[PDB]
């Protein structure tokens, strides 16, 4: 059956672990464990298409952040999270692009913009500031939440999407 590569990026702290683990596990991990590098391989049906998903998710921590660009190379597309109460993350969307953009060698990189924590409080990225950033990279942006699950399989899926129009 058809694989498709998934790679989760950005800062850490965003929940790129959490996102991945309610997709992949149906439930919130509430803790803080930095990731080093972790994958997670499922069997689902995408637009009817009985498929395996192996997601890398990566290190957000410059500590722990070591071979991430090796693990990067595979992959077929990227989910660059941050998050909408985290303006840096936000910001530094741009490093994962430039740093997906050098592992892949190329500008045309499937890729979708992902906020997470949409159920946070303190929001400070406002949806229409990460719509422009999305626009001006020619791909969708999601609202997320780890906690509530809400747009945790349409983030995925829509990548999945994303590769397909490659
Ligand atoms: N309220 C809320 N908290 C979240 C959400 N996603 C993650 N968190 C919380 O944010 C913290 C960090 O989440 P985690 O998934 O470990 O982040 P990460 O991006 O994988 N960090 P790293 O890059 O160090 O591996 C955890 O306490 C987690 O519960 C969310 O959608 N909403
Ligand atoms: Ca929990
Ligand atoms: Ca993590
Ligand atoms: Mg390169
Ligand atoms: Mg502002
Ligand atoms: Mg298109
Ligand atoms: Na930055």
């Amino acid at each position: 059956m058809t694989e498709y590569k998934l790679v989760v990026v950005g800062a850490g702290g965003v929940g790129k672990s959490a996102l991945t683990i309610q997709l992949i596990q149906n439930h919130f991990v509430d803790e803080y464990d930095p990731t080093i590098e972790d994958s997670y391989r499922k069997q689902v049906v995408i637009d009817g298409e009985t498929c395996l998903l192996d997601i890398l998710d990566t290190a957000g921590q410059e500590e722990y952040s070591a071979m991430r660009d090796q693990y990067m190379r595979t992959g077929e597309g990227f989910l660059c999270v941050f998050a909408i109460n985290n303006t840096k993350s936000f910001e530094d969307i741009h490093q994962y692009r430039e740093q997906i953009k050098r592992v892949k060698d190329s500008d045309d990189v499937p890729m979708v913009l992902v906020g997470n924590k949409c159920d946070a409080a303190a929001r400070t990225v406002e949806s229409r500031q990460a719509q422009d950033l999305a626009r001006s990279y020619g791909i969708p942006y999601i609202e997320t939440s780890a906690k509530t699950r809400q747009g945790v399989e349409d983030a995925f899926y829509t990548l999945v999407r994303e590769i397909r129009q490659h």
